[PDB]
C-alpha cells in the first residue's frame, strides 16, 4: 500500500512500456520497462516471477522471467534476457520467439507483463513458503542453507534469492551456487555474482562447470554429477533446501537423480 504496486492483480495484462535497452554482449541485453509512475513498484515477491505474452507471427506466445530489479527499485523492472537468434545454431534455425520478439522491439513500444507466479516465496531469515500446488496452501520450512543448481538463465531466479539474503544484514542463511553452462562465453552475469562473493563469501559461496572448458580454466567441467553435488552444495544431514532452475534436460537427468542419490529428500528439491 505504502509504495503503489503494479502487478495488482494477477488475471490482468499490464502493457508496460520499453524506455531503455542495453547490448551486453552479442546475444544478451538488459531491457527496461517503465512501470506505470515513477513511484510504483512492481509488486513480486521473492521466489516468484512474471509472464510476458505477445502475438508473434500469429501464436500467442507466453514466457517466464525473474527480474533482476526489486520491490527496492521504484519507477522501472529491468529483465536480462539471453537472445536465440535465427540462422544461428543450424540446427534451431528459427531461434527463440520470445527473445527475437523482445530484441526487435523499439522505445516505445509496450508488451505484456503478468504476476507474480510461482508456487515458491521466500519470507526471510530462512523461511521458505512452499505451495504443493497452485491451489494448496503453502508448507512453510525454516532451512539455515540453501543449494542452488542453475544452467543458463536459470540464474536470473537464483540471483533474486541470493540478492533478497545479502541486503539483509540480519539473514545468516548460507547460500551455495552451482552454476552450469555450456562454455565460458555464457556465464550470464559473472560480474555481479563475483561481487557478491567478494562482499559475502561467509554466506555465499559459488561454484561453475562446463561442457566444454578452455585451458586455463579453475573450476568444474562437465554435467552436474554426484561429485559437484557433494563438494559444492550443503550436505544433507543438513538438512537444506535445494533450488533448480535452468534446461530441462540438465534438470531432470543431471540434477534431480543425483540429489536423489546423494540423499537430499524430494521435499526438499525444488524446481523453478
Ligand atoms: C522461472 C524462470 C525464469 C526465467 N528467467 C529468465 C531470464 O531472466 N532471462 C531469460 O532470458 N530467460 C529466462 N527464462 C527463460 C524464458 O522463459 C525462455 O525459455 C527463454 O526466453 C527462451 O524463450 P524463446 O521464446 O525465445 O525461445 P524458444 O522459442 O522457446 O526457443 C525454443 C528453444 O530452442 C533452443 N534454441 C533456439 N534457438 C537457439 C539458438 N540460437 N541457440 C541455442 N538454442 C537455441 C533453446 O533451447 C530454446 O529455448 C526463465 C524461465 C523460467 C522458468
Amino acid at each position: 500500500s505504502t509504495p503503489a504496486i503494479t502487478l495488482e492483480s494477477p488475471d490482468i495484462k499490464y502493457p508496460l512500456r520499453l524506455i531503455d535497452r542495453e547490448i551486453i554482449s552479442h546475444d544478451t541485453r538488459r531491457f527496461r520497462f517503465a512501470l506505470p509512475s515513477p513511484q510504483h513498484i512492481l509488486g513480486l515477491p521473492v521466489g516468484q516471477h512474471i509472464y510476458l505474452s505477445a502475438r508473434i507471427d500469429g501464436n500467442l506466445v507466453v514466457r517466464p522471467y525473474t527480474p533482476i530489479s526489486s520491490d527496492d527499485d521504484k519507477g522501472f523492472v529491468d529483465l536480462v534476457i539471453k537472445v536465440y537468434f535465427k540462422d544461428t545454431h543450424p540446427k534451431f534455425p528459427a531461434g527463440g520467439k520470445m527473445s527475437q520478439y523482445l530484441e526487435s522491439m523499439q522505445i516505445g513500444d509496450t508488451i505484456e507483463f503478468r504476476g507474480p507466479s510461482g508456487l515458491l516465496v521466500y519470507q526471510g531469515k530462512g523461511k521458505f513458503a512452499i505451495r504443493p500446488d497452485k491451489k494448496s496452501n503453502p508448507i512453510i520450512r525454516t532451512v539455515k542453507s540453501v543449494g542452488m543448481i542453475a544452467g543458463g538463465t536459470g540464474i536470473t531466479p537464483m540471483l533474486q534469492v541470493i540478492r533478497a539474503i545479502m541486503k539483509d544484514p540480519d539473514d545468516h542463511t548460507v547460500c551455495h551456487l552451482l552454476f552450469a553452462n555450456q562454455t565460458e562465453k555464457d556465464i550470464l552475469l559473472r560480474p555481479e555474482l563475483e561481487e557478491l562473493r567478494n562482499k559475502h563469501s561467509a554466506r555465499f559461496k559459488l561454484w561453475y562447470t562446463l561442457d566444454r572448458a578452455p585451458e586455463a580454466w579453475d573450476y568444474g567441467q562437465g554435467f552436474v554429477n554426484e561429485e559437484m553435488i557433494r563438494d559444492h552444495l550443503p550436505p544433507p544431514e543438513e538438512e537444506p533446501l535445494v533450488l533448480m532452475c535452468g534446461p530441462p534436460p540438465m534438470i531432470q537427468y543431471a540434477c534431480l537423480p543425483n540429489l536423489d542419490h546423494v540423499g537430499h529428500p524430494t521435499e526438499r528439491c525444488f524446481v523453478f
